């Protein structure tokens, strides 16, 4: 129990929608049936009012069941009290496919609408007749290059879903500054959120500015590092001695310190956990003192950026032209 927790703080998107600063990440590549339901229920009962989902996670049915059961067990809570965000995957970038994805997600979550609908990646890919990712002879995504660099159709579909009041806000994920310039050029409805990987080992400071200065709210996934360990040196963010020192001196958890850092920078954080204890503890986001904030920033600035989420080898498409040399 943290009375002064930032789990009550919200941000106001550029269309006036309120989004809780802390949201629960439901993606596990460990899914394992019943885990998503249990974790989502634990998060709702721990005080989370923000749920991050995605068609890619293939767990929206359990999330919807959890939401239904929670709302049924607590009459004082309404669906309007919850902020539900879901995303459309890469093979469904065709406008009809985008709409179908949103409808499928709504059916699974047992919701009439979502508060945030995000295009998961700026990469349109081909699909099979049964709405599965089409693999090529190399076993990698079959890229639709036309829809990939002139993504206006996709965004139009999103705008329509926005105007059909099926999504209260629409946005992008893993977008770049140049991609954002592209979309602004072509968009009628400016994206409200750009969900990206932000953490002390990948501060993403330049993109965080571009978004904030253009009325696009960043949303940080993998805010605790990730379920992944640094390849080039075998490092975990949550093992970093400086981060742990800052957390220990102020009698808070390392994850709490990282989440407070993120929220103090002014963006949303999406911690994920299957463990009940971590789900309870992650919601107790502290309002960092200036010393803790500056020291965490020191740790972040003393390092080579490290990006833990790069699916280059799966998509067969290098969005972020990052190489060993150079
Ligand atoms: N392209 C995208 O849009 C995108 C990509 C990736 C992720 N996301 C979103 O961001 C969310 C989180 O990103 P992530 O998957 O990299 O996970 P994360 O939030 O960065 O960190 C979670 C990892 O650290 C552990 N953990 C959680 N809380 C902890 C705590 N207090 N203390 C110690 N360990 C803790 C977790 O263990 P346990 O799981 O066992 O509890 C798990 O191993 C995802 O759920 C997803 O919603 C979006």
């Amino acid at each position: 129990m943290m009375p002064a927790t930032l789990a009550n703080k919200t941000f106001k998107l550029n269309n006036g929608v309120e989004i809780p600063a802390v949201g629960f990440g439901t993606f596990a590549a460990e899914g394992q049936p019943g885990q998503t339901y249990a974790a989502t229920k634990a998060a709702l009962e721990a005080g989370y009012r923000h749920l991050d989902c995605a068609w890619f996670a293939q767990n929206e049915d359990e999330i919807g069941n959890a939401i239904a059961d929670f709302l049924k067990e607590n009459p004082s809570v309404k669906r309007e009290d919850l902020f539900i965000c879901t995303k459309v995957w890469n093979h469904m970038h065709a406008p009809e496919d985008v709409k179908w994805s949103l409808d499928n997600s709504l059916k699974a979550l047992r919701l009439d609408y979502v508060d945030l609908f995000l295009v998961h990646w700026p990469i349109a890919a081909e699909r099979t007749e049964d709405r599965q990712v089409k693999l090529g002879p190399d076993g990698k995504y079959v890229i639709n290059h036309e829809l990939t660099e002139n993504p206006e159709p996709t965004w139009r579909a999103m705008e329509e879903l926005y105007e059909a009041k099926k999504a209260r806000a629409i946005g992008v994920s893993n977008w770049t500054i140049d991609g954002l310039k592209k979309l602004f050029a072509v968009a009628k409805v400016k994206p409200a959120v750009n969900q990206i990987e932000i953490h002390p080992y990948l501060p993403n400071e330049e993109l965080v500015r571009f978004c904030l200065d253009n009325d696009v709210l960043p949303s940080a996934y993998s805010p605790l590092g990730s379920q992944d360990q640094v390849p080039t040196t075998g490092e975990r963010v949550r093992d970093d001695p400086g981060l742990n020192a800052v957390a220990n001196r102020s009698n808070m958890t390392l994850a709490q310190a990282l989440l407070g850092w993120g929220v103090k920078r002014g963006y949303v954080v999406l911690p994920k956990s299957s463990t009940p204890s971590r789900i309870k503890s992650n919601i107790e986001v502290p309002d960092l003192s200036e010393a803790d904030y500056q020291d965490l920033w020191k740790v972040a600035n003393g390092r080579k950026p490290t990006r833990f989420v790069d699916m280059k080898d799966t998509f067969g498409y290098d969005l972020w032209k990052e190489s060993q040399l150079e």
